[PDB]
């Protein structure tokens, strides 16, 4: 959804990301790497300007990727076929805690 | 784990926190109540001095109730019984997005 929070960053490898349903984690190096294969149409240029896992990203940084990924034609999938990230709803939080959710 | 890293707090309510096999979400107030309860042997005293929901913890406030977490007799279940945490293996997020771990 449009509305959305940063949680902040994990291993250096994903960003958290939370709407009002789901929790994402998404892949820095995928997330980066798509951005730049929509742009440049070539996947090797694509891979190997982007940011790697383990390289710590500003909160700035962190936020011009996520804005960038809801406008992406394919925010689902690398040029590769790898997934960009990882949901989890948060109802599924919330329950375990027996919390209203 | 004793080593651990804090990534911060979701919705006012949680306490993310992951080692090297899982990563947490630490109900804040569920937490705070069962520190309060191991020391006062009292449900509804530890309850009213707590934490709740929605409110906004520092850094510090967070590393001193994940660091007391580690050594209650129960880390598990608050008084009345509610799960004080959720987990998930951080295998299942590294793995979606195709990352040996």
């Amino acid at each position: 959804k449009p509305t959305y929070e940063i949680l902040g960053q994990m291993d250096e490898t994903f960003i958290l990301v939370k709407d009002s349903e789901y929790l994402y984690f998404v892949d820095q190096h995928l997330l980066e790497e798509r951005i730049n294969y929509e742009k440049l149409k070539d996947e090797n240029l694509a891979c190997r300007i982007s940011v790697k896992a383990g390289q710590k990203l500003s909160e700035e940084k962190i936020r011009e990727l996520i804005k960038t990924w809801r406008n992406l034609e394919n925010p689902h999938v690398c040029p590769h076929g790898r997934p960009i990230y990882y949901k989890i709803p948060l109802r599924e939080i919330y329950e375990k805690v027996g919390r209203n959710y």
